[PDB]
């Protein structure tokens, strides 16, 4: 464990320099450092929280006018892999409330998804369901879960829904905006 | 004599208590150790609010700049400095007297799809219903200041001649909210 000397010496490692390098600090003076410290955050956090505010709207915004710039070249976009993919099995995954584990078949191959979409979609809801994915990614580890691509979704709000084929279509499926 | 010779640990840790969100389980037990802990954890936490913040401003200030180098006109160059001020005309919709002070007046304010609240100098010049439906030229882009408790988003513009103190109005009428530029050609 850690004494109350030692959380001491930690807030000592947490406040501001202060300048002046000639001073030392002792306990009393660490903790008044301290207290003012935590009072400063407090405004500083007043005014974050404010910010944040006005940058929600301006997310609103962005995605407003980006529908009005139409720079992208069909490279960028072919760099790119969307497929459709099943849902073999879904799993809430413990520890975490925003996550779902995914075995999802690509046709000849299997794929495991860790996913945020668990606060709006049951395991159940998901089995079985043909969802549209972003399939070429490197593994990584997510919670503890090696997890290879990400899913597509609407976020709309706070819910999600998941993107999937008006028709029924064979799982691996390549999505493609080209005319054929 | 008498007496020995200005806050000890325990005054400072139970501030620190202070300041410090509750656990919201009664069961709890705030030690000092806690109490220290809890701080350092706050702090921390605090600390990466203020960077995710700086964050979110620097992107805001790229996204205005973007912004500015579009609005951009042929007829308008070496004078950045100027473009960078937002000036608005806004609307006043009210005004009061702002207790403690006799200079100074609070000022709600109509930009059209928003509204701001602004503090102005001008009290002694300016009484509420005088200002009250005019439209006035504030700059709109300053960063919300302090004043008096009020956060004052921007500040309105005024000019004085040693002698006479006037705001700033467009000489015809303009829909609030409207942007304020040279006028070149």
């Amino acid at each position: 464990r850690f004494n109350i000397n030692d959380r001491i010496k930690e807030l000592g490692t947490l406040i501001p320099k202060s300048n002046d390098p000639d001073m030392r600090w002792n306990k009393g003076t660490i903790l008044k450092a301290s207290v003012d410290y935590i009072r400063k955050l407090q405004r500083e956090q007043q005014r974050a929280k404010e910010l944040e505010n006005r940058q929600k709207k301006l997310e609103h915004a962005c995605r407003h006018l980006l529908l009005r710039i139409q720079e992208l070249g069909i490279e960028d976009f072919l760099k790119v892999d969307l497929r459709v993919a099943k849902v073999l099995s879904a799993e809430r995954v413990e520890g975490s409330e925003k996550l779902l584990k995914l075995t999802l078949s690509l046709g000849d191959e299997e794929r495991t998804v860790v996913a945020g979409i668990a606060k709006y979609y049951t395991p159940e809801e998901l089995v079985g369901k043909k969802i549209v994915i972003v399939a070429n990614l490197k593994p990584r580890k997510i919670f503890g879960i090696e997890s290879q691509g990400m899913i597509l979704a609407a976020s709309d709000g706070e819910n999600l829904s998941v993107i999937v084929p008006d028709r029924d279509v064979k799982e691996g499926a390549k999505l493609s905006a080209a005319l054929e």
